[PDB]
């Protein structure tokens, strides 16, 4: 997103 | 997977 | 804590 | 651990 | 940066 | 690396 962001959902799901 | 292991595919999938 | 924060402290503790 | 090895328990643990 | 932070730049840089 | 792994010098350096 810059910056490596881990979202939580289970799975994490990282987006830059 | 124990240990946080972070797929690529984008978008990082990580899995414990 | 949502996203995966990873606080320090060494070692990193990772919390959603 | 090199690379940071991220270990699970609950709480992640980082270690180098 | 405390937290463990992700920077994109590829290649991506962890500062504390 | 596929995975994505953090490796020391500091500095982490993530690489796919």
């Amino acid at each position: 997103v810059a910056k490596l962001v881990f979202f939580a959902k289970a799975a994490i799901i990282g987006l830059m």
